[PDB]
């Protein structure tokens, strides 16, 4: 069933090529991937329930992977509403900017 809320990562906790991510979210690029910037659809339901397009994904390179591989940050629309994924979406955490 439903959850009342996501659970957090710190900002301090996330792989270092996460904050790169985040870093190429504020500079609009360049992105290494060709779904960078695409739209999420959050069909699982994970995170709360918006209409599409509210939702953006980019990659957060794995280092050592010859592929695009399994990380990614998942913007939100609010401020601070930014989310990671270390498993192909499968489950997410939400970015804690204060820690
Ligand atoms: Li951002």
């Amino acid at each position: 069933a439903s959850v009342k809320a996501v659970g957090r990562v710190c900002y301090s906790a996330l792989p270092s090529q996460a904050h790169d991510t985040l870093d190429l979210i504020d500079e609009g690029g360049p992105f290494p991937y060709s779904q960078d910037g695409v739209v999420f659809q959050n069909r699982e339901g994970l995170l709360p329930a918006h209409s599409t397009g509210y939702y953006h994904e980019y990659t957060v390179i794995t280092p050592g992977s010859p592929t695009r591989g399994a990380r990614r940050i998942i913007t939100g629309q609010q401020w601070q509403e930014d989310y990671y994924t270390a498993d192909h979406y499968a489950s997410f955490r939400r970015v804690d900017f204060a820690c």
